[PDB]
């Protein structure tokens, strides 16, 4: 099973500049940042 | 300014690891992947 995760507070700055990334992968936001948390949560 | 970020399709697995992280840091899962989205950003 999944669920949808929100984060509160990103300041415009950052969500662009995320965006960018996530577009330079040519992937949607949510998919970028999906895959990072996964990146990060499988290193020690 | 600020603004909602929606990743969906987050796996169990993968909420239950980011939430226990987020703890053992004493901060809440969103100020944990707040952190976690400005390290994305930063980085070359």
């Amino acid at each position: 099973m999944s669920a949808m995760v929100q984060i509160r507070n990103v300041p415009d700055e950052l969500l662009h500049e995320l965006k960018a990334r996530a577009a330079a992968q040519r992937m949607s936001l949510s998919d970028f940042l999906l895959a990072r948390l996964a990146e990060i949560a499988e290193e020690p």
